[PDB]
């Protein structure tokens, strides 16, 4: 039987297969909604390291966008009335950002600018949570945090995501990846810093 709610989580670069640091908010949703189910996105989550298969960050991102689209679109076809939540951490956020919002990822050579989720699937995505996404660019309505600049794959000025109202994307000023700061520790802490706010947002969208 299809569940009422299903969650997809995407891990950060070099994390072992599974959820990685998306686990905080994935597990928060599962415990808030007994009977809900979750799956991890299967993608390289790599940056050239042999531990994760050697794929460059650009190849990993491209594979990840396709993996998100394949997984979510197929699930929605199987379970058309199930509400979907997306959670992605760092590179996992980036691949979800492109799949949901389109616009491509030109620094990584991902040239297609279309939204990659099907129309049916976008409608059933009710909340998306990105943490530490390198495409962060301050000044989008769905962003939260102290970063007033943007990251190494930042969206261009003027960007709009059609699904803006469904997203919260978090990034703080001292993050060197989603922002232009210099403290890597900040990049690892968003589950504890923003986990509760993220879960509140999800709850507000699911009911």
């Amino acid at each position: 039987s299809c569940p009422a709610i299903h969650v997809f989580g995407a891990r950060e670069t070099t994390a072992s297969p599974g959820y990685g640091s998306s686990s905080t908010v994935v597990n928060g949703v599962l415990s808030a909604y007994p009977g809900s189910t979750a799956e991890a996105i299967n993608y390289p989550a790599c940056g050239g390291q042999s531990s994760c298969g050697g794929a460059s960050y650009s190849s990993s991102v491209a594979q990840g966008i396709a993996a998100v689209a394949s997984a979510v679109n197929s699930f929605n076809s199987q379970c058309p009335s199930t509400k979907i939540v997306l959670v992605g951490y760092s590179q996992g956020g980036e691949i979800m950002d492109v799949a949901l919002c389109g616009g491509g990822d030109p620094n990584q050579g991902y040239t297609n600018t279309a939204v990659q989720l099907s129309s049916s699937a976008v409608n059933m995505v009710k909340a998306a949570i990105f943490m530490g996404d390198p495409m962060f660019r301050a000044g989008l309505s769905y962003e939260v945090g102290t970063c007033a600049a943007g990251g190494f794959d930042q969206r261009p000025a003027g960007f709009s995501c059609p699904s803006a109202a469904k997203i919260k994307s978090y990034c703080d000023a001292s993050d060197p990846y989603c922002c232009n700061g210099s403290n890597a520790a900040t990049h690892q802490g968003y589950g504890s810093e923003y986990g509760s706010q993220a879960l509140a947002f999800v709850k507000s969208k699911l009911g």
